[PDB]
């Protein structure tokens, strides 16, 4: 499923996202934009043969099972594809464990490149939240 910012905003503020762990909601829209383009089913190869999955692109060297990421773990105990559902829940849930990791949102590449230190309340402006 392709969100449009506002619905994903909702989904994201009824899972409990916004603020958790002090990042605004506003972070997380725009970590999902710039790691997905909001598209639930977005996937990309990574040269350690790693796989990042979902509307987040969480990665299957720490996170879930994907069965081809030799010696890797699965911290966040789901298979990968659960990572691609229209229903976020998982990606949610494991994106909560990631956060509170010891880095905050500095795990997520298009969010320290693209998203920290911008205006990132305007990703959520307009929507009724
Ligand atoms: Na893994």
């Amino acid at each position: 499923k392709v969100f449009g910012r506002c619905e994903l905003a909702a989904a994201m503020k009824r899972h409990g996202l916004d603020n958790y762990r002090g990042y605004s909601l506003g972070n997380w829209v725009c970590a999902a934009k710039f790691e997905s383009n909001f598209n639930t089913q977005a996937t990309n190869r990574n040269t350690d043969g790693s796989t990042d999955y979902g509307i987040l692109q969480i990665n299957s060297r720490w996170w879930c099972n994907d069965g081809r990421t030799p010696g890797s773990r699965n911290l966040c105990n789901i298979p990968c594809s659960a990572l691609l559902s229209s229903d976020i829940t998982a990606s949610v849930n494991c994106a909560k464990k990631i956060v509170s990791d010891g880095n905050g949102m500095n795990a997520w590449v298009a969010w320290r490149n693209r998203c920290k230190g911008t205006d990132v309340q305007a990703w959520i402006r307009g929507c009724r939240l």
